[PDB]
């Protein structure tokens, strides 16, 4: 039964029963769960034991295992909590200890057995009978477990800061598909005005801490945007739950996290006089027993709404082709190391000279916030790294390290904190491009600074002409941050998209007159005099085409693709910069019965404005490949026909995938989230070849649009409320300036 199924995923899941198997028999393990004065006998028995190797800190020992149990079962975290037998054999944050107070293995026995005694009464007499009438399928099951605690351990045991970290008795457990549990701030949540979310209770907090009113936000079951929810969306690897290398906790949800040097030794000294609240901050320790970091914990009753669910053996499974999933992302790593072997073996071998142009990145760093992350790196690679090149050395090219590296000069804040953002000068440079490529009136609506979009229609007709325009924004700012992080300077694009916009602009203009001349040629035919005005006409105009900076694009094909596939009078309000106004002229050629239907209404493909906002797509496709081709040529030092020919890996033609959804739906803003994930596929397939440094240090050195999930309470970025067809935000402040992430593996994959 699904009881008992349950029962089964408390008993043998939760309480960590596979570390029994060390000392006693398979046999002996079911006369356990069959008889309740054995496990009371093994206790005192045990607790004698450790009574003499603990001595004068019996008392201490005691009361940290009885407050590990009650985590691992009820949820409940204490004052000071310790995760694991390893952290309270050394009774971190309690006295001053030099080792081992007493025997790690006896500790671990301890544990599990204390907090079987948790377990509800009703719960322990289902697995009483399983034990003694399903021998060979408990057996079977509980060997299962012990393979998974293994994997588990080998990486846990590298590193030191990640052994005193992890927590004891982790299993994975799943939500329920459409719902979302959010923490978030009052004041700032009120803005927004969103009509999904319910407060169902306030967050209370620690007396270490001040911080402004906090509260609890559930959503009922819902669509949701794809690739936001279901997975860890996590690009580094978690042993016992928290992330390796630096023990941060990434399988379960926290409010927050605490990590900058002189804040933290604020809130130390202040929980020594006492603790109080709902919600009691958890520590980090490092390996001589330091705290590095401080966690804001979660109240368990408020994980009641999500409806989770506790099926043993499907967890399982996610469990093992989760594991999996973590070794190909490792062996994938050791692949690139070894390419970065190979290149740096020729150039040395080409000449002696070459070992001027390469930096040592295991040897010493300058850069103290570069440094730090070094540190931390996981140390399966670091051996990898070792065993090819020597004794704390890895050499990579100077001038493909810079490109990988320019994203710092224009982000603040922590990834890990959760507070990264984009300096204010970054922001005064891509608003003021947006305003001169797009209309005054759409930027007065798309990126309002103090109101959101849905507060600034009052029409059922504006409704349309809104949802329209909001599709061509979002794919001219997702190849602002993209190009950004790969290392191009804000200053060219900032002084090149004017220098663009002009050039495209007087090539339709000038184009107008030569796709009709023909026809004056047609006419021509007789006196010469007509021919000889026609000749001189048509031959000047592609002489200044010659001389535009754009013209080898033109010669391509690609630039003129769609160009000369169809001439219209209202499209030059597009090359203009008029774009909210040559909607609004495409939406006056609707139905009656279409236009009043506001958020309702379903636009066909047969109609002239959803041709219309294909058009504009194209145009921004435009000025995208002009500024990369520069940037390949001028600042690069490449070909003429090498930069031709990344350009066209990375864009595709969108007349190829028409819509494939139902009928009666509201599609249109779906279909153009699943155009660009594909066009985003094949720009990291393309990264991995012609940058291999790039890659690496992506999950190395941490970066925004570089780390997926890291915890926190899930947050969206512009392209995921496109999709879901809301109105209640805006692309100028706060939320919708965060951009999808750039790791390439990671998209590959998911």
């Amino acid at each position: 039964t699904d009881t008992e199924w349950s029962a089964m995923h408390t008993g043998l899941g939760k309480t960590d029963l596979a570390v029994l198997r060390e000392t006693m028999s398979m046999a002996e393990i079911r006369d356990l769960l069959s008889s309740s004065k054995k496990v009371k006998d093994e206790i005192s028995t045990l607790e004698k034991e450790i009574q003499n190797q603990a001595g004068r800190n019996w008392n201490l020992v005691q009361k940290k295992s009885k407050q590990l149990a009650q985590y691992m079962i009820m949820g409940e975290v204490g004052n000071n909590l310790l995760r694991n037998a390893h952290a309270i054999s050394r009774l971190l944050g309690e006295r001053i200890t030099n080792g081992p107070v007493a025997d790690v293995a006896a500790i671990d026995k301890l544990i599990t057995l204390y907090s079987l005694e948790l377990m509800n009464k009703s719960d322990r007499d289902l697995l009483s009978e399983l034990a003694q009438s399903e021998v060979e399928g408990m057996e079977f099951s509980i060997a299962y477990m012990v393979g998974q605690r293994t994997e588990e351990m080998r990486k846990a045991k590298g590193d030191n800061r990640t052994l005193l970290n992890h927590f004891k008795g982790y299993i994975p457990v799943e939500n329920q598909q459409g719902v979302n549990l959010i923490i978030a701030d009052d004041k700032e949540f009120a803005k927004l005005n969103s009509q999904s979310f319910t407060r169902i209770g306030t967050y209370q907090g620690s007396t270490g801490f001040r911080t402004g009113s906090k509260g609890y936000y559930f959503s009922p079951v819902a669509a949701r945007a794809p690739y936001s929810q279901g997975i860890l969306q996590n690009v580094r690897n978690t042993a016992g739950g928290v992330d390796i290398g630096t023990g941060f906790t990434l399988g379960t949800m926290v409010a927050g996290r605490i990590t900058d040097k002189p804040t933290v030794e604020r809130i130390t000294k202040a929980l020594a006089k006492g603790e109080r609240g709902r919600e009691p901050l958890m520590p980090i320790y490092n390996s001589k027993g330091q705290v590095v970091a401080y966690e804001q914990s979660v109240d368990p009753n408020m994980l009641k709404h999500l409806n989770q669910d506790n099926h043993f053996a499907k967890m399982v499974g996610v469990w093992r082709g989760r594991q999996v999933e973590e070794a190909k992302a490792q062996r994938f790593n050791d692949i690139l190391i070894e390419q970065l072997h190979a290149m740096y073996e020729k150039d040395i071998k080409d000449s002696s000279a070459n070992k001027s142009q390469y930096v040592n990145l295991l040897g010493k760093i300058d850069d103290p916030v570069l440094a730090d992350a070094i540190n931390l790196m996981n140390i399966e690679t670091r051996h990898k790294a070792e065993e090819l090149f020597g004794k704390d050395e890895l050499w990579v090219r100077r001038d493909m390290l810079n490109d990988a590296l320019g994203y710092r000069a224009a982000s603040i804040g922590d990834v890990w904190t959760g507070n990264s953002r984009w300096s204010p000068s970054t922001l005064d440079t891509v608003k003021k491009m947006f305003l001169g490529a797009f209309g005054n009136k759409a930027y007065h609506v798309v990126m309002n600074a103090e109101n959101t979009i849905q507060n600034l229609v009052k029409d059922a007709k504006t409704v349309i002409v809104v949802k329209a325009v909001v599709v061509p924004a979002v794919n001219f700012l997702a190849n602002i941050y993209q190009m950004i992080g790969r290392g191009v300077p804000v200053k060219d694009i900032a002084v090149n998209i004017p220098r663009k916009t002009s050039e495209i602009n007087q090539y339709i203009k000038s184009r107008l007159r030569q796709i009709d001349a023909e026809a004056e040629l047609r006419a021509a035919e007789g006196n010469p005099n007509l021919v000889r005005k026609l000749k001189t006409e048509i031959q000047s105009i592609t002489d200044s085409h010659r001389r535009m900076s754009i013209w080898p694009l033109i010669e391509a094909g690609e630039f003129s693709s769609i160009a000369d596939a169809g001439i219209s009078r209202d499209d030059l309000l597009v090359a203009e910069g008029k774009i909210h106004e040559y909607m609004e002229k495409l939406a006056n050629k609707l139905p009656e019965k279409v236009r009043n239907a506001g958020r309702y209404a379903l636009i066909a493909k047969d109609t002239a404005l959803f041709q219309g906002i294909q058009k504009t797509v194209e145009y921004s496709d435009f000025i995208a490949k002009a500024i990369i081709y520069d940037d390949l040529v001028k600042r690069k030092k490449k070909s003429s026909s090498e930069a031709l020919g990344q350009v066209t890996e990375e864009f595709i033609n969108y007349d190829r995938l028409p819509g494939r959804f139902r009928g009666y739906m509201e599609s249109m803003g779906l279909m153009w989230f699943y155009n660009f994930k594909i066009r985003s596929i094949k720009v990291a397939m393309s990264m991995i070849r012609n940058n291999p440094v790039h890659s690496l240090i992506a999950t190395v050195v941490p970066a925004p649009t570089m780390f997926g999930n890291v915890g926190l309470p899930i947050q969206d970025n512009m392209l995921t409320m496109l999709a879901e067809g809301r109105l209640d935000y805006s692309l100028g402040f706060g939320q919708g300036l965060r951009a999808p992430t750039l790791n390439p593996w990671f998209n590959l994959t998911h």
